[PDB]
């Protein structure tokens, strides 16, 4: 859902002219201007890309991981730069930014 818009109107497409089209219509609407991409290195799989925003909470992110990889949020733990990412937290208050990368840890059960 990423893509590009020539906002400086210079005829070309630059690095700052990436925008993430959240709603996957052909467009970029005002509310998708903060959307960004972050990666998650899954445990047993590959590195996976998410379309999140800085205001999103961790439960959100996990919600997204489930949708994508089929793991339940209670079974997920997420790690960034050594810190256990806790619930009810924006990922801007952890200082997670465009193209940051997260660690999936999975609980035992058995
Ligand atoms: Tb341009
Ligand atoms: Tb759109």
């Amino acid at each position: 859902g990423p893509g590009y818009i020539d906002t400086n109107n210079d005829g070309w497409i630059e690095g700052d002219e990436l925008y993430i089209d959240t709603n996957n219509d052909g467009w970029i609407e005002g509310d998708e201007l903060l959307a960004m991409q972050i990666f998650v290195k899954t445990l047993t799989g590959k590195t996976i890309t998410l379309e999140v925003e800085p205001s999103d909470t961790i439960e959100n992110v996990k919600a997204k991981i489930q949708d994508k990889e089929g793991i339940p949020p209670d079974q997920q733990r997420l790690i960034f730069a050594g810190k256990q990412l806790e619930d009810g937290r924006t990922l801007s208050d952890y200082n997670i930014q465009k193209e940051s990368t997260l660690h999936l840890v999975l609980r035992l059960r058995g």
